[PDB]
């Protein structure tokens, strides 16, 4: 059920944008057209997790006339879709960034044949404005607008933030000067669990796992009776467990199943594999890292995968996995006591986490 | 004056920005220090025409108190100001890397820093972006005209992205228009016509460059009410598509020196206001030898693409259009002037920054 309505407000959601390029915006038909391909290709053929978590959130809350539902859920998915918008967006521009081929299973966006790379820029940049336009079109006289707004802006800046701790993560911060050249870091000195954390709670765990949430609780009306440091706490735990995944199975998960053909250690990325392989490696197996590592080259690329598992980093993240398992529970039901019908909704967000295939 | 308040609200804006980042964002001390420049580089350096004229629009509305009111209105205006100055870094900074530019106010546009890659410079600009929302979260959070003044300012982010679309997919055959399959340049250039450039000016420059100032100047000074949108709009529109134009003279026939920027508008075969122009006026023999050397890196076809445009006199066509403008701005201003005397004011000036500007 939460699926079909999902796409049913996804219609209208395209409806009411394309027909007001064409009637306001004096856009043509082969525009139109080209702007509806983009959008589903680039809003449609994921998961849709984070979307479908902002329905379950505000159904799992709509009880502490008939009507007061629907305009619920009907809010709820509007905000759904401008979460997925919202990372269609960063989808767009990341696949530039990261130089990847492939997404949900076809090609990035700014690879498609008659999309050029300045095109796609742009068209990122028309995602983002549309998660406004949905946003000012559907909530207009709601009164929660200035508040869900403020937090969605908020979230939007820290994933940029985290996706500026992420591009720059393999060169010597220290010597990061927009005057002067630099190339990719050769002693790997920031290649730290520490550093690792804070790139992933940025670029992943706010928009991901706790603006889902936020967003279920706000159109629900019902921010304010959950223990937020706790919710945050879950959030950020949460969402650095789903990107130490999405990490692993770059390297790990084979392309036909993943979606998409990983570009971690070929774009030198200060991935979850790298620092926890460089912490515990012996100076040979770090000499041997430095000599592959950040190369398209087939085989260096085949050698640093064979030093993650000679490392035993699957040991590693089993036992990584477990200890998150564990401190999850524990603030799920610290969440529970007060608010045990969210607390139910963020079981069920963990239930599409915990050991995914993806 | 009204600049020297204007940096002041700049160095304010840039403190918290940055302060905020350091103690909530995690960062370091070294990615402070980038970032700085990144805003210093990207916000700095140009006319400011934008910002400036939300302020001047501001006071000037104000006629409609004992100090407090003047100082919030003013310095609200210079938030706004530099809400204006962000967006358009953040199109700037996207746009070089999208039209393969060089240079940009006199330096290396920012994507072509030495130590800035591509990659980082396309979110470098989604940061710009993003500090517009912070710093009027920060600073308007408790004024009433807080969420139109964010519905209108987003309304013309879109539409300005909107004109990159057209923009940028102007020399492609749009019938062919297709993600699928790929095409390359038009040969036959038959899309490009006045009609077609009057569009993509219009929403790429005229709404953000012209509407937004005024507007967000109203907002603040709290008289939008008081004049005459429907003339105001009208002003904007056409005064921004002459602003255009006038760029898109500059791109092909101002040295580099003046401008602080290296045209490329020739090699990227851009639908600019000269293209058009020529294609609408030129014999078939003119025609013939323009598409044997538009769209290409050659310096010597881009320079056969130089001496067309003179031998058409593009510059007498130049000077027409100008004065056709020219005649239409007074006219309504003098519309605008008999109900809104103070606003009018604060266009003629605009309109002194624009005309004939050798920018
Ligand atoms: C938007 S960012 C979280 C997208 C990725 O997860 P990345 O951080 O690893 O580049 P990707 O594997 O989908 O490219
Ligand atoms: C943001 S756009 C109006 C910037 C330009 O005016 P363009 O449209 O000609 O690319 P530019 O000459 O300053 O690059
Ligand atoms: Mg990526
Ligand atoms: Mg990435
Ligand atoms: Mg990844
Ligand atoms: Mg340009
Ligand atoms: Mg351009
Ligand atoms: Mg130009």
């Amino acid at each position: 059920m939460p699926m079909q309505m999902f796409m049913q407000v996804y219609d209208e959601i395209q409806m009411f944008l394309l027909e007001e390029l064409e009637l306001k915006f004096d856009m043509d038909p082969n525009r139109v057209r080209y702007l509806r391909k983009m959008m589903d290709t680039t809003c449609l053929g994921g998961k849709y997790n984070r979307g479908l978590t902002v329905i379950d959130v505000a159904e799992s809350l709509l009880s502490l006339d008939g009507a007061r539902r629907k305009r619920v859920l009907h809010d709820a998915c509007v905000c759904g879709w401008m979460i997925e918008f919202l990372q269609a967006h960063y989808l767009v521009e990341d696949d530039i960034m990261d130089n990847s081929v492939t997404r949900r299973g076809k090609p990035c966006w700014y690879r498609h044949p008659d999309v050029t790379v300045q095109c796609a820029i742009n068209d990122g940049l028309l995602l983002k404005s549309w998660t406004h336009m949905m946003a000012m079109h559907f909530f207009a006289d709601r009164p929660f607008l200035q508040d869900l707004l403020c937090r969605f802006n908020r979230v939007d800046y820290t994933t940029a933030v985290g996706q500026l701790y992420d591009v720059t993560s393999m060169f010597d911060s220290n010597k990061l000067d927009p005057d002067v050249s630099q190339p990719t870091t050769t002693d790997f000195a920031e290649f730290t669990l520490s550093n690792y954390k804070r790139i992933v709670k940025y670029k992943t765990a706010y928009y991901t796992y706790l603006l889902p949430l936020v967003m279920g609780l706000i159109v629900s009306e019902a921010l304010p009776t959950v223990d937020m440091g706790v919710t945050e706490e879950l959030a950020m735990l949460m969402g650095e467990y789903f990107q130490v995944q999405d990490d692993v199975m770059d390297c790990f998960t084979p392309p036909e199943r993943l979606g998409k053909v990983g570009t971690d250690i070929q774009d030198a990325k200060c991935s979850w594999l790298a620092v926890t392989f460089l912490a515990k490696a012996s100076s040979a197996q770090v000499a041997e890292f430095k000599a592959n590592y950040g190369s398209g080259d087939s085989e260096k690329v085949a050698t640093v995968r064979r030093l993650y598992e000679e490392a035993d980093l699957q040991g590693d993240y089993v036992a990584y996995e477990a200890a998150v398992a564990e401190q999850v529970k524990e603030l799920i039901e610290k969440l529970r006591l007060c608010s045990p019908g969210f607390a139910a909704s963020v079981e069920t967000l963990w239930g599409k986490t915990y050991k995914r295939q993806k």
